[PDB]
């Protein structure tokens, strides 16, 4: 994961000092899509929100099936994404996950609570889904920034957004990435 | 991984349909449907280096060579803690294979490692009997190091074809000579790698 600095400097972000409306348009594309329906989101989003889904209605057995195959599809090519639809029709309207994506108005902070919520069931470690790291790093951080106090420069974006959506209390589509800029600003200044 | 046609496509490996070679290399067919040099290169490249003290190794090689040594030794805490280390660190970096040393110092001399290191001679067939003796102890599957196929996939692929019949086409060098050095019940540095040469002769003709 980038330095502060070093994600500065691979940004152009440096004017020390940042250029603030550019931080603005990179913690925004950061921010990724708006959540529209699960089956809009990427292969590998779909599938662990599944597994979160199930874990939140106590399927453990669903859950663990899932990571399973992942895992031993993984040996020898992607993983298979598709092993999770039953998983996602059974669940993505169950009224825990309804109250949940209530919440959120982008994928990436949606899929963060699902995952905040998953954890009431038990432990769900990022080392159930090590595959995640190679096929989609920005998911990979932002997943792991759940349950931190401070983000990767690389998901700084989507976790203020997420921390705000929280601090509105409903979700907005508005992007709300005013504190990455913040932070950002701080870390630079040396 | 590549079945066995594509890796044989990959490699320039095929020759013509109704083969009848003037002057075929010493062990291929006159009819052979496979390049019989140039398979035996590629295979021979895959085996990598000799084993030669752990020190030599990868850190990945190092580090899981470690685990596999623990559970050998009945020592579940050091393995599992090593595991878990490598699991954590690969978040934002690599994985720290630093946390390996103490315990490959405490088992490398230890009765049961020196007799699988006897037994093999290169890096690769010396970690892939390790891991089948630590498997004694306990299930010890590749879902416990996932972070090592985009480290290190040919022994990735490697450790995953531990118990199999059969290997992937991208480690079957390697593979075919640790089956040799069991059947010859020594180790080897000749590299002894016919049936790899010979499966995919085999392969290729089930296919067409």
């Amino acid at each position: 994961a980038l330095t502060p600095m070093e994600f500065a400097r691979k940004y152009n972000l440096l004017r020390a000092g940042i250029r603030r409306g550019d931080a603005k348009r990179v913690f925004t594309m950061q921010l990724g899509p708006y959540w529209d329906g699960f089956e809009r989101c990427s292969p590998q989003a779909y599938a662990l929100s599944a597994v979160f889904m199930a874990r939140m209605n106590r399927d453990r057995d669903a859950a663990n099936n899932i990571l399973k195959v992942l895992d031993k599809t993984f040996v020898d090519g992607k993983p298979d994404f598709s092993v999770a639809r039953p998983v996602m029709k059974k669940y993505q309207n169950s009224e825990l996950v309804q109250e949940v994506v209530a919440k959120h108005a982008y994928v990436l902070t949606v899929i963060a609570s699902l995952l905040e919520a998953a954890r009431e069931d038990g432990v769900v470690p990022s080392s159930e889904f090590l595959w995640l790291k190679p096929v989609d790093r920005r998911l990979w951080y932002m997943l792991n920034c759940v349950g931190r106090q401070t983000p990767y420069s690389e998901v700084a974006g989507p976790f203020a957004h997420w921390k705000a959506e929280k601090e509105m209390g409903r979700r907005s589509l508005v992007p709300m990435i005013d504190e990455a800029i913040r932070a950002l600003e701080i870390a630079v200044k040396e």
